[PDB]
């Protein structure tokens, strides 16, 4: 049920342009953007996945200015959307805080511009949403996309947005967007 | 027809905070993250419309550096979907290239978060493009949204995407993907 998803931007691993696996740097506009995208369709947490304790230390920072300093007086929804807003060190330390939460590991949802051998349409998706009882967890890339590693422990890949077309690479915070809204749409 | 809508970021004139009509910055992030939405959907234009000579600036340089300069040779499709990005300092000037452009002033379809009077549901939004001839243009705002001024010169207003929800203010970039992925889908 839509009560129980979860969405999380993985800066590592994640593959190099020569991918190589490579960790980037969290741009701060996708910490606010996600956010507010998941609290607009009601999603249970979004996860801030980063290795790197610089980045780390960023969005740590940032998220007390705007829940709890002058930042949370003077929006108001920054913060409201920031509440839902995470951070964990690995995909792993993920997957075990929902198995905490939830008390069972979710359902992954593995998403990519581009098209893999078995994967389900976002109406199979929203099936599953649906009919299911379990967390699902949606897993948004950086750089040059989410490496094979997360590929193998993916319950689910989702077919790309706009397949078929000439032009499919969405930046994270459109993707996000998109999927978000066809796996939940106007269903309160 | 889906190969004749075009979209519109606004930043003049804008809604300030008291709204007061403000100009606003142009994020570079929006330049580049609606042109690779608007691609992906295969739209005809995206315009940027500012009537600041220093974001004008701003703009142009970062688009021939993209476009032209060494920006144009190590990304393949940076280029490809800023190919889409016009500059121009007024809603009015929009206007008018559009009409130079397909012999006719587009259909405007203005867009908000905040329920008006006389709105459109995306369903029917999709049918005028569907059965039209006409040009139609996409407008997106910033600051604290689009004013009365645009709103009364709008053909359609689109109801705001997740209106029976508690929180529904999203970034410009994930409306845009909303608004067009619900508008033109896996339509080809
Ligand atoms: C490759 S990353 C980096 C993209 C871009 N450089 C940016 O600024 O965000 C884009 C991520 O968004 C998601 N994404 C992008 N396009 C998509 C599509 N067409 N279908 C499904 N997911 C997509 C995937 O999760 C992917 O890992
Ligand atoms: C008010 S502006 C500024 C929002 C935010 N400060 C940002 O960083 O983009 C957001 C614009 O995106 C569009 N928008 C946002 N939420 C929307 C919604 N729920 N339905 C339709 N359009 C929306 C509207 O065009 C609106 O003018």
């Amino acid at each position: 049920m839509l009560e129980k998803v979860y969405v999380a931007l993985i800066h590592y691993p994640i593959k190099g342009k020569d991918g190589s696996i490579i960790s980037t740097a969290v741009t701060n506009l996708d910490v606010h953007d996600i956010a507010r995208t998941a609290r607009t369709y009601n999603l249970k947490g979004y996860y801030i996945v980063t290795n790197l304790r610089a980045q780390q230390d960023m969005v740590s920072k940032m998220l007390k200015f705007w829940r709890e300093g002058f930042g949370s007086r003077y929006n108001p929804s920054r913060a409201e959307s920031l509440k839902l807003v995470k951070l964990k060190s690995y995909l792993e330390d993920v997957l075990e805080d929902i198995e905490s939460v939830e008390g069972e590991r979710p359902l992954i949802f593995f998403t990519s511009a581009k098209k893999r051998e078995n994967d389900i349409s976002f109406e199979e998706g929203r099936r599953i949403i649906i009919e299911t009882e379990k967390p699902v967890l949606i897993l948004l890339g950086t750089g040059w996309g989410l490496p094979d590693e997360i590929l193998e422990i993916s319950d689910y890949v989702l077919e790309p947005i706009r397949a078929q077309s000439d032009f499919n690479h969405l930046s994270v915070r459109a993707a996000a967007a998109i999927i978000i809204d066809r796996l939940i749409g106007e269903n309160y």
